[PDB]
């Protein structure tokens, strides 16, 4: 009869387990068990020790992570990890010789590395340090400098600058070892003309004068960083002092004005696939380039250009989808919007074809989330086709030769507990692990590709199950409402003994940004749980216009004009929830983080009178303040020649007046490098000039995540009390 | 039956008048009446128009201020005023020819001047621009550049750098015209090695990238700016292209290590008086320097050195008092602590005397606040001797020849309404205006020095009086309590129909910094009024140890150890107030600004359990973060060789834990150049790491005063609501 305390959430009392493995071959994988790396044989439980409780404790308690070379002859030991942005970070490393049974101590690697990675085959290493690329053909051998143009916050070799790291590649890495590890391709960014943002850092109270941090950051419409792509022949290194990398120049239909490097993908060792994007992501080109043995140069013939375009809005969900090539690299499959606006799979030939470059393998009013594997005869993927639940995730597979032999591999399994699946296939797809994140407690099982015989159960959260028994967990409803004749899904977290006759306070959780999805069938133990289990508050989210994986008609609905429909629909959703009955019209709130904090703010400021209070954490207050890549992708350029007007008609501070009818809570990280603070400072200011009172809270030296332990606990406790005050509880 | 609304306060509904005149001669003065400058004859009401409703409206609504040359032949028109720090600011100027009846338009003065001032006689002007000194012997004539070493945030010629402006001279000016206007003395500051503080400014929401503001600011113990003093002969200018200023080097007993320039004072035209201070204000020297006609050099003979010292703490209230010389400049009177620690007046001879340099003219257990005038036979001053009320201010006068002939000139007048006087005597003291700020509504009267016959009443706030009739104004009690056998004054603002039988909530208003005084007999219409008149809250202040003008024993009580006794005593004061009866022990708060915000914080963090909640606005959180001049004056240097230990044992964040027993409100200006914000950011941080919840509020782009209109209204409304929540009202 115990409720789910805020402490339960904050102190993470009820642990949710998982099985994160690392396929080492087509039939064996690695697993961390009690700080011991084990090798499992998919087929039989056959296990074995790969690395002991030991080895790790030499560098003691600072072993951040490990990386096993693909020949399993060496292991990378990361330690002295230090964050820097979402994915960037610097560590120190040591190579462990599995055979010689000891730590390699000769040609060590720089005690401040920015990035490192094995090749795809041998024990070849490529790392970035002081912004330059270095290579080591063998763990024992000396380093070979590849670039020397590297310079802090100016020239990036093999790693992304701030914006690319966040908005394009999703990671720090800008390296790509070719198969058979001959070449090593990398990108190089010049931030030279990109403006700087400078926020203060305070550090220990012992620091008398506070430091200052600058970052080349391009806000909407400002000068963007430039790019160049190179491929260097790794095999020569031993016979020279310097090697001259060969450069690939982007395709002409892109080199006329600003543009970007979407994605890099090696096809075969003499073929590589690069995707480019215009600054206005209205257009994109994916060139295929071949290596010329004779002239030792890479060619990217317009004949193999391949163009992707969008008259509705922009390309891809957040960028063109990655291509998947066949062994002989003759054809490739890629996810693109079909004639009806539904992201599906279709075949392409290396060469382009006049208005026929595709042939879809998938049709329907649902979308393919991601291609997972390409066999000689099969294509494994993941879609939300099942039960017409766009909020669901299932693993399908199609026989290449017969586009009819399309069978779902996870639909059946456990329909009661699982509707949201994660996958992971062995090197050549002989086995495949399943990640049930589905409605019920996550269930990790492993199967044999051949006939789908579930070999065994890797992890059933039985333990967690046994613990939640003695606790009043709330429920989660996942349905859809319908407006202007269209399904719009939503999800509600209903408190324990939910009684449809009573009235409960409502809280909307928001994101609502382009291609966002808050209404899905995944299991989660978060703040909303405490809010429902113990405060008896209903937490709901609603995926409205401009969103999810329900087709472009819906997603692009927002194109060129954010702060419009996605906001309104968030309001209607509350209207609808009230019409459902069980909601106390006089106690409805709304909060959001990032984009959500925006909408939250934009909603509280609409004067709809539907909401009583809200909370915005590190919200964007006006699109000019946000980074270019993201912003422009939907908003265009903030210029009278383009879309300036819409940038201006969607300012949070312009709706200041209307904030008198609301209790508002604004929160922001003092060291937010993503959503600058300027954003909130600009908001507060506005409200103050309007004579509107509100509540604020800043978090000294916190990221855009306010994720430090102490701060994490602090901010939620605070928001809780804010809701308590607002809802007349506490 | 109307109470005094917060609006009444914020919108300044009940206007308090005053009479600010400008003595032009020993018998006439200037007064602004309905935007018309009038000339009044002290003796008869005889008036006359000096400048019309007109003239001012040419430059329209931007005429910031005016300055009339001493020959009354020209008038300075200041416009395009732009603030910059407490006193610094830049304007544009135009000279008006009273005789020719028009604006001089020939050799205009720089459209961005930093400072300007007439001589003491003619129409000579000296101004600073781009950090250099320029002179114009006549409004119509061309400018004569005096210095060329000037450079932004590096070399200051004729104006003070940040710290000197705030902590030493109290103004931007660093110019001094000699009498008979021959020489022009100025100071020059080199900030070269002074560290920088850089805070961000956000400006209009249209500014995409927020600006950054840097300032050479010396925090405790850091490298201080250096000084040099010069005197240039103004009479030569016309006969050269460049003139070479002569420099005075400070006295040897100061040039061994860091030191300061206390004060500058011209005696006669061939004599000037400079006061120097050691970085450790334990010691100070006041040299008298004479001009050598023959060698064209200034001498500052050790024979006329004059040393001031303090074994108890530091020199002066905030710096050595200014000397007052006789016509023949043979002797001078200056305020210094006597044998008992009471700031009094004593005579000095130009030459020093072995342990006898003084002869006090004033004895007693009270202090002379300030010397106001020195006649051929009289010395007018102002002390808090009357009724033994250290919180009172009265105008006394002593006959030089007879140190017995000491008569008070304002004591009698209106003992019921006035106990706090302001003065202003005509050039040679033939008349004198009185400023009654006393207990009742301010009363401005003018008298004839000769026999003190009150000529007439300049301003009686009759109007304001008539308006407050229809309003329930609160009362103000000014008494003293006694601890360890010593009088310690305090003041309480009692709500309307105050009934000693009931119980009221208590709010302590704080400063409590060295030589501070909150308990005085002055009339004021502030926030505390609304708090009492409408919220029925008692607002009280208590001048405890280390403070006021009650002698050094009390003031120096804090020396070398701030955050000690002044804090404790602030607590005892609340204890005592409770023992008085009429205070609701379960509803006692405390708030403060600046130093007060410190104590407030230090109090809430003492775990005395006496206070329920509090508010700290832009508080200092630890002395290392504050400027050198102020801090070191009481704390010394933050080094193990000196007083580091006490710097560390008085951190607000070190008392974080104890904040769980309190509702706390922290507020801070985003552009605070005085108390950096780092100070609060460091506090918040601390509390967050302690797991303590509190309430915060930042004011985007506000000074250390959060004095913009919109922000001013905003912050008080907010604090009000904070008290309402805390006191269970609203
Ligand atoms: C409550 N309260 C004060 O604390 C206060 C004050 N005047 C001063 N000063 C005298 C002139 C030089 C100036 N640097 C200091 N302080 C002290 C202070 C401490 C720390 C930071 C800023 C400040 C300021 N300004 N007043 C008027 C007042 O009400």
């Amino acid at each position: 009869r115990r409720t789910y305390t805020l402490a339960d959430y904050l102190k993470n009392t009820f642990r949710v387990k998982s099985y994160s493995l690392r396929w080492v071959s087509d039939s064996e994988y690695l697993y961390k068990q009690e700080n011991n790396i084990l090798l499992f044989n998919a087929e039989h439980g056959n296990s074995s020790i790969f690395l002991e409780n030991s080895t790790f404790e030499i560098f003691g308690d600072s072993i951040s992570d490990y990386s096993v070379s693909p020949d399993r002859l060496f292991v990378l030991l990361e330690y002295n990890y230090v964050k820097q942005w979402r994915h960037s970070y610097t560590a120190s490393y040591s190579i462990y010789d599995l055979n010689k049974r000891q730590l390699i101590t000769e040609e060590k690697i720089p005690n401040n590395t920015q990035w490192i990675t094995w090749s795809q085959e041998g024990h070849k290493l490529a790392y970035v340090w002081k912004n330059d690329i270095y290579v080591k053909i063998e763990p024992h051998l000396p380093s070979h400098r590849i670039t020397s143009t590297g310079k802090e916050n100016v020239i990036f070799n093999g790693i992304n600058d701030w914006v690319y790291e966040e908005e394009i590649f999703g990671a720090y890495s800008a390296l790509w070892w070719s198969p058979n590890g001959t070449f090593l391709a990398y990108a190089q960014f010049n931030d030279t003309g990109v403006p700087l943002i400078e926020y203060s850092f305070y550090s220990d109270e012992s620091l008398q004068y506070p430091k200052t941090v600058w970052i080349p950051y391009p806000k909407a419409g400002a000068v963007n960083p430039t790019v160049k792509f190179f491929i260097v022949n790794t095999d020569s290194l031993s016979s020279t002092t310097t090697t001259i990398p060969m450069q690939i120049t982007a395709p002409a239909s892109v080199t006329t004005g600003d543009h970007y490097l979407c994605d890099v993908a090696w096809v075969s060792e003499d073929r590589i696939s690069l995707q480019w994007l215009r600054r206005i992501q209205n257009y994109s080109v994916m060139a295929i380039c071949d290596y010329d043995k004779t002239t030792l140069v890479w060619n990217c013939p317009t004949t193999q250009e391949h163009i992707e375009t969008s008259a509705t809005g922009w390309c891809g969900r957040f960028r063109p989808a990655e291509p998947h090539f066949t062994s002989d690299g003759s054809s490739f499959y890629k996810i693109v919007s079909d004639k009806d606006g539904y992201k599906h799979i279709c075949q392409f030939q290396k060469d382009r074809k006049p208005e026929q470059v595709c042939t879809f393998i998938t049709k329907g009013a649902w979308e393919v989330i991601s291609i997972e594997a390409l066999t000689s005869d099969y294509l494994y993927y993941i879609s939300n086709e099942y039960k017409e639940m766009p909020g669901g995730r299932n693993l399908y597979k199609i026989q290449l030769t017969d586009h009819t032999n399309k069978k779902c591999l996870s639909c059946d399994l456990n329909p009661e507990r699982c509707q949201y699946y994660s996958v992971s296939l062995s090197k050549e797809a002989k086995y495949y692990q399943l990640g049930c994140r589905g409605p019920g407690l996550p269930l990790y099982t492993l199967h044999r590709s051949t006939d789908q015989k579930e070999l065994r159960v890797l992890e059933d959260n039985s333990a967690l199950d046994k613990m939640l028994q003695d606790v009043q967990m709330p429920s989660k409803k996942l349905d859809f409402i319908v407006l202007n004749e269209t399904r719009f899904w939503y999800q509600m977290i209903l408190p324990p003994h939910f009684d449809k006759s009573k009235k409960y306070p409502l809280l909307i959780d928001v994101y609502a940004g382009p291609c966002s999805q808050k209404a899905d069938a995944a299991f989660r133990l978060n703040w909303a749980t405490y809010l429902a289990s113990t405060e008896n508050i209903i937490v709901a989210s609603f995926d409205g216009r401009g969103s999810g994986y329900q087709g472009d008609k819906i997603m692009h609905a927002i194109n060129k004009r954010l702060g419009t429909l996605e906001v309104e629909d968030q309001i209607e959703a509350a209207r609808q929830f009230l019409k459902m009955g069980f909601v106390d019209s006089k106690r409805v709130a709304i909060w959001g983080w990032s984009y959500g904090g925006y909408v939250t703010s934009m909603v509280l400021g609409s004067g709809s009178g539907v909401f009583k209070c809200g909370i915005a954490v590190a919200p964007v207050s006006r699109w000019e303040y946000y980074d270019s890549v993201y912003t422009e992708r939907y908003m265009g350029l903030p210029t009278p020649e383009d879309n300036l007007d819409h940038y201006r008609n969607s300012t949070v501070m312009s709706r200041a007046e209307n904030f008198k009818q609301v209790e508002y809570l604004l929160i922001h990280g003092t060291a937010d490098d993503n959503v600058h603070f300027q954003q909130s400072a600009q908001i507060s200011k506005a409200l103050v000039d309007a004579g509107v009172d509100f509540q604020a809270m800043w978090y000294t030296d916190e990221d855009h995540g306010i994720a430090s332990s102490t701060a994490h606990q602090h901010i939620y406790s605070h928001m809780s009390h804010f809701l308590q005050q607002c809802f007349s509880l506490r």
